């Protein structure tokens, strides 16, 4: 498998569990520190990063009823400059740039207790596909599906429904949506970390997925596996292979990686493209830092970059 070794330029450091890199509608960059703890208890943070200086500013330290969150994944909304954050203790949060937030769901559409989330992906229709590797949200005792298969998948629809679309995953992690050229969502890809697998489904409609299938295989026998993911403008899927020192590159059809990207660290966690560029910002857990490197092409436009009132 061809392996490229681009130059990684340091962005910022010392972010415990450095995760969920994201750009908002203004081009501002955000990172979440899920593993920040105070006295041994969760006290995760959502930070804004000045790309010019690398200086960190924590805008939100989410907590509901004394229970601190473990914010791990992000997506920027389109109709409003706000962030949808997957939290391992609080579920789905909507965080404003001013630092204020709101917990989206205590229970799903079936009245079942919500599970802690890790990452999410907006389809062009506005539906948010979320991975829930943890057990029930706070105040429930913290649990995560690294060893047992109780991880779930949700779809938070445009009409405000938190619908559980599947379960029994061994730590569902990164997630991405494949769209047709005309913009129609048609395939959901989900990473199952420890199993070294990437799963896929046919998106039949909002919160409607069918035909679960092992779409791709993650290299290595190291502890870890597929973490964060995203598509480039050509629909190639870059996946951070946590613990492998590489970011895997899958073709439109999946299977085995058609290329790998060597990182100057062992634990790449998540990644995100800077709008209108080839620049990929990468978070990693070896040094708990953020880096950036140039990819061969631009990224696939995020839902937040699309237009509600566009013509084409
Ligand atoms: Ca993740
Ligand atoms: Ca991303």
């Amino acid at each position: 498998i061809p392996v490229i070794e681009p130059l990684f330029t340091k962005v910022t450091e010392d972010i415990p569990g450095a995760e969920g890199p994201v750009f908002d509608k203004n081009g501002d960059f955000y990172i979440v520190a899920p593993e920040v703890e105070v006295n041994g208890k969760p006290a995760g943070e959502i930070l804004r990063i000045d790309l010019k200086t690398g200086k960190k500013t924590v805008i939100c330290k989410p907590e509901v009823n004394g229970y601190g969150g473990i914010p791990a994944g992000c997506q920027c909304d389109r109709d409003a400059n706000q962030l949808f954050v997957a939290d391992m203790r609080l579920g789905l949060l909507v965080v404003q740039t001013d630092g204020t937030f709101e917990e989206i769901a205590k229970k799903d559409s079936e009245g079942r207790r919500m599970q802690g989330c890790n990452d999410c992906a907006f389809d062009y229709e506005g539906n948010l596909w979320i991975t829930a590797p943890a057990g029930e949200v706070a105040p429930a005792d913290y649990t995560r599906s690294m060893q047992e298969k109780f991880g779930s998948i949700y779809c938070f629809t445009t009409d405000g429904q938190m619908i559980q679309v599947d379960t029994a995953f061994q730590f569902p992690n990164g997630i991405a949506v494949r769209h047709m050229n005309d913009g129609r969502p048609y395939q959901l890809i989900v990473a199952e970390t420890p199993t070294k697998k990437l799963w896929s489904y046919d998106i039949k409609g909002p919160a409607k997925i069918e035909n679960k299938k092992v779409w791709g295989h993650i290299p290595g026998t190291h502890e870890g596996g597929a973490d964060g993911m995203d598509f480039d403008e050509d629909n190639n899927l870059l996946v951070a292979n946590h613990g492998s020192s590489h970011i895997e590159v899958f073709g439109p059809d999946g299977g085995q990686p058609k290329m790998r990207i060597r990182c100057p660290f062992e634990k790449p966690s998540n990644l995100h493209f800077k709008p209108q560029t080839k620049t990929i910002f990468v978070t990693e857990h070896e040094n708990n830092a953020v880096w950036k490197f140039e990819w061969q092409r631009n990224g696939k436009k995020q839902y937040c970059e699309t237009l509600k009132f566009g013509i084409f």
